[PDB]
């Protein structure tokens, strides 16, 4: 079970956000079709991190953050009616976003289809 991310109920998310499908993205900085995550301020699709053990991504939505600040992202293919899986990079966790529904109706996502 996870906490409530701080900036859950008063994230700012950008005006003017793209329509996200329900599959087929990828990275915009390389050519990872799998373990991305969409940052909930700017709607962009970027890959996972490198772990310590080699297994992951290419570091782009982490690179992404350090240089908007923009703290959660969720990871696609994670959605269903039940939750998802969000990220939060300022609290280094896996957290619960209460306000979900709503932050992800801004990218035309239905989780509760
Ligand atoms: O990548 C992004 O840009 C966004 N997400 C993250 O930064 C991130 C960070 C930590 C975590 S974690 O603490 O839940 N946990 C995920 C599984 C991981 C692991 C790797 C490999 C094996 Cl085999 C077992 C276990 C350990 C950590 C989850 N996501
Ligand atoms: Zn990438």
């Amino acid at each position: 079970v996870r906490q409530v991310s701080k900036h859950a109920f008063s994230l700012k998310q950008l005006d003017n956000p793209a329509r996200i499908p329900p599959c087929g993205w990828k990275c915009s900085k390389c050519d990872m079709r799998e373990n991305l995550w969409l940052n909930l301020t700017d709607g962009s699709i970027l890959c996972g991190r490198r772990y310590f053990d080699g297994s992951g991504g290419n570091n782009h939505a982490v690179e992404h953050y350090r240089e908007t600040g923009y703290p959660l992202a969720v990871k696609l293919g994670t959605i269903t009616p039940d939750g998802a899986d969000v990220y939060s990079y300022d609290e280094d966790d896996m957290v619960l976003d209460p306000s979900l529904a709503e932050h992800l109706s801004h990218f035309g996502i239905d989780m509760l289809k």
